[PDB]
């Protein structure tokens, strides 16, 4: 009655993140198994992919899930009492689910480029070291949750809830920008699920030990952000 | 008197189709002929072609035909009752020689790296098999009218019908994201009229044998992202 | 008193024509002389630089002189009956006055590369023919046009006039479209100031042979947009 | 009362700064590094980083302090008594620390290229001389402040202060157009800040040696905008 709107919400969750590790990853690997030099949609085309889909995925799901994709979206909301307990761990569990599946159908669909090329998985690159690539996920977090902060609409919420309704396009521009910087540190994490899926499917040793980092860097992220945004700016009132 | 806003819709779908097609496969064909290594606009480029062009004529066309420019788009929408049977069938068929038109004119201005660089045809790339393509064009496709779907006006409809008017710039993204993610394994189909067009022009055996594909796919995703929408989601109330 | 008015939408239009110019030439220039392989904004970057300055300057002036910054724009408007007739000529006088001095600019800035690499002039490339050259900017223009008269507010003005207010973004990604298809085969020219005031500057036969396609092709792209909108579609009622 | 206003203000001008310096600083020295030929960003990623994040920033701090990320902007509107006296000075101070606090991020995080690769400093490139540095940061600045004048809401002001608020996008936009123009020549300063948290961080005596281009080219473009649009354009009123 309002219980079907909430497993709904449950539902748009679960099919936006798989649809966003999908589109996402086919794109990495895509642009990665290219021999061709410079016949790709190069680091450009990967970073508009995620931006992107943010975009079209929260502006699809804004009114019925609040449109979040993202646990540390959802946790920062939650911090806020934006979004409640129950609600919060059944979109985290809906996300990280999804994500599993965009990822798995990527791998069905090109096996042998998508073990060769990485998975779509994050970890740290050559060269930086974990305090970095823990400070950049903090950091990039940070921009993506004030921002969604910045986003919500005050008197609007989703669907029989009081999540608020979020405007898409500078959430997936925040999403884009963070990309750009952060893709050469660890592929840019910023998302628990999407890190989370891909680990799952790619199952290497390496990623699996970066692993916290993605969860652990975002969280703190979207925690400073809400605390930002409510405490410091009073930017709700 | 609501005969001539009829056939008015007719004449804009077969006329944004044509520009479609005219616009993206002159894009395709200019990077294609390109001899000096990166002097072109790449695949980023083509993949902006196709979603900005989508973008700008659904701003155009929604309040005179709904802005559809695609066979797939027309037929989720007949099948969710927003689209009767007689404009859909005459739709579909404005689309198809619209789409060939615009290819055509490619080809006569040219005809030379018309033939050599492709065509502009969908097919499925070295390497994949059909069952990949096919399920590409089908998640691909429902990305699509999935973002249709949700980006219909519940109030305001096309001239003189009950055809929804569209937000055309959430359309035009999902076009660009899902070429992002596509374009390595198909070309990106998800549109009928586009594929039909160039298979008609280019006219090549192995691009016939591949083309129930971009038919089938398409159709089968916007009919999935119609029940999704209206029974799974009950988004339109 | 409303004479004010109508000089100062002519010094606007003349200053946007001459930003206009300057951006855009100076991308190209700065993209041409480029040694380093794809060390450049490239051929996108270029498209990006034309469809973005467009928005930009629509955004900035359609308030004051309804934001043409385009010969083809204002001829077409003036067929439709939406501008008159001094206006009209005043402004085509003010565009290419400004593109003279934009172009100006770049080469005061950057003489070497300007003359090295083209000028920013529109010319025919090497492989294609007149008869194609001016097929590729009637149906270009034509796509810009018909979009202006598309994104034209039917309740509201510029300053003191009957000059339609128009919707800058739609008409932007146009621009960048219509870049993306036809750079490879004139550079692009879709506006008779933009070609003229690189002509002027850069001062070459080659390019003074052509400049009738860039000033013919637009004209006549603008006059079947007119007459397509108005009568065909008849989309203003 | 409204001095916590004013004082929230002022720290949401340094958070926005440093952030705007970290994420594009970040990928001007991701870009850099890349041995891989086309393996990075690209130009055209540096120059969105820039704009995109200008987007994004305007969009969150517009209603809180204004949205201004720049001291020549803030300049700008001062000229035009949009800002009062006091609130510029504690504005372009908030600025310039963020700025350089930002940039401080970016060389903790990636010590080795930060030096290598330029710091993200403005400077004349080697071929173009001072003044022509100077007219490209004086015209670029012009197209940005021109742009936020034409961008202010004329009935709505940032919490608790006659500070106009600003549409972010046209204002983002125009940014990433200047970049395309100017990043060969300067690397594109038009904002003393964002020059000056550079030349703090990266210290060397070429940089410093150009250092007032990057603050005098600004302030005028800025003063030239702020009598264009209100005293010839009269576009206020």
């Amino acid at each position: 009655l309002k219980l079907w709107s909430f497993w709904r919400a449950a539902i748009a969750e679960f099919i936006a993140t798989l649809l966003f590790l999908y589109i996402t990853v086919a794109t990495v690997i895509g642009h990665s198994k290219e021999t061709v030099v410079c016949g790709s949609v190069g680091l450009l085309g990967i970073a508009w992919a995620f931006g992107g889909m943010i975009f079209v995925l929260v502006y699809c799901t804004a009114g019925i899930s609040g449109g979040h994709i993202n646990p540390a979206v959802t946790f920062g909301l939650f911090l806020a009492r934006k979004v409640e307990l129950l609600r919060a761990l059944v979109y985290m569990i809906a996300q990280c689910l999804g994500a599993i599946c965009g990822v798995g159908l990527v791998k069905a669909f090109m096996k042998g480029p998508y073990n060769q090329f990485g998975g779509g998985a994050n970890s740290v690159a050559l060269g930086y070291n974990k305090g970095t690539a823990l400070g950049a996920e903090i950091i990039g977090t940070f921009v993506l949750v004030y921002t969604v902060f910045s986003a919500t609409d005050p008197k609007r919420s989703a669907r029989d809830s009081h999540v608020p309704i979020l405007a898409p396009l500078p959430i997936g521009f925040a999403v884009f920008m963070v990309h750009l910087a952060t893709i050469p540190i660890t592929g840019t994490g910023i998302n628990p699920a999407r890190s989370f899926g891909a680990a799952v499917i790619f199952n290497s040793n390496k990623v699996w030990d970066d692993q916290w980092i993605f969860w652990v860097g975002p969280f703190i992220g979207a925690a400073v952000a809400a605390a930002y945004h409510q405490y410091v700016l009073r930017a709700a009132a």
